[PDB]
């Protein structure tokens, strides 16, 4: 496999965070920004921080998800600008807050074309039906990750909790396709 | 709402087709620059054209499936090569072969990021399961066609037979967005 053309760029990164601290919403909505609180629409509020740009979806069990985090810094950033918006509003933590990576999205190009239908005629561990979903799902098992390869070359990783993860995902992908004499 | 920076672009075309005609593989292999055959897991043979650089899966009951194609007239070319091939040993051909668009897949930009999260739980109807796919999916009824949106604002238009309802189906998704105020 010729890697050298090959490129993985985060495309988003989802927390999963705890705050350890019971929410309330309807006050944690005063922290957000024309967020709504609609419990039959999602049990949590989507808070949006301008800074770092992020929604986080916030539960009363003071469990939140941050989402459309381009970094973990902003994650971080994100955690912290929330809990200090908490506060504000007299939330106490019980804990510091467990933050942990939920998933990564890298958005990647394997550097060459393929005709996904010779990859998904090829390749043994692939799903491809295009009608209904675009591109070729190549579900990775260590680490549990998918690629969606398109015929652009053009490949989008999720699933990896690492960038790491994802890279060895693609290169066990390249390594598939290889092995298929389909690069 | 705004078009102007919605780019798409053709990255497939596949065709069914007819040739109307039964097919010895055994003979129609070499008329391929190139293909694969093992029908023991395909039953096509996987022909790679250099020119247009298209695989067809060609079956012995004549039907054939142009892919990787980028334009209609790639796959009009390489009906009627592998058809004058075919004629080369041969074979007759009583009708027509019938040529079907079967799918086209654009991929795009509809230039704005997306938090795909807030999106799915946002949007009335879509798919987001990150952890399973990457991208939110997005289908449309009419014209009935899938759009695969990423963070990026990147997207993939799948199902549509047409270019002109693939942009349909990228306004409608745009349209959407709007609607939820995504956009």
């Amino acid at each position: 496999v010729d890697m050298s053309k090959v490129k993985l760029r985060i495309e988003n990164i989802v927390a999963s965070v705890d705050l350890f601290a019971q929410l309330d919403l309807e006050k944690v909505l005063d922290l957000c920004p024309n967020s709504k609180y609609n419990p039959e629409e999602f049990p949590g509020i989507i808070c949006h921080l301008d800074d770092p740009k992020v929604a986080l979806l916030i539960f009363s069990s003071g469990k939140l998800v941050v989402t459309g985090a381009k970094s973990v810094q902003d994650i971080e950033r994100a955690v912290a600008k929330l809990a200090q918006k908490l506060k504000s509003i007299g939330v106490k933590f019980k804990r510091a807050p467990q933050i942990d990576v939920q998933n990564m999205v890298f958005s990647g190009d394997i550097g060459r074309e393929f005709n996904l239908d010779v990859v998904a005629l090829t390749l043994p561990n692939c799903e491809y039906e295009p009608e209904q979903f675009p591109g070729v799902i190549y579900r990775v098992k260590e680490p549990k990750s998918v690629i969606l390869l398109f015929s652009s070359g053009k490949i989008v990783c999720s699933g990896a909790k690492s960038e790491a993860d994802a890279w060895e995902a693609v290169r066990k992908l390249l390594r598939e396709l290889d092995k298929y004499g389909l690069l």
